[PDB]
């Protein structure tokens, strides 16, 4: 599965997951309202993002 | 000075900043190119990110 991936600070790239099904994307669940972050897996998540995790490739976007 | 002031994830809010002139303004300067956080003073930033500092009051937003 391939999933876009990228801190709140460095570039968005597109990789391989090796050994994971889902991509996630994590965001801001108060406004400015935007994604803090794309990634393999679907970890848990502190308070204040809303998380969403999905199964085919690139759907993380 | 007043500015606006959040972190990535907490909320925004308008604060006094005792002791400070100036209110800042962190961005992402690499797309998606977003405003990260606000708030009193003039911080020091690691890579990957844009900062401003200004010094009239509100003038982070």
């Amino acid at each position: 599965t391939m999933c876009y991936s990228h801190t709140t600070t460095s570039r968005a790239i597109l990789t391989n997951c090796p050994g994971e099904t889902n991509c996630y994307k994590k965001s801001r669940r108060h406004p400015p309202k935007m994604v803090l972050g794309r990634g393999c897996g679907c970890p848990t998540v502190a308070p204040g993002i809303k998380l969403n995790c999905c199964t085919t490739d690139k759907c993380n976007y």
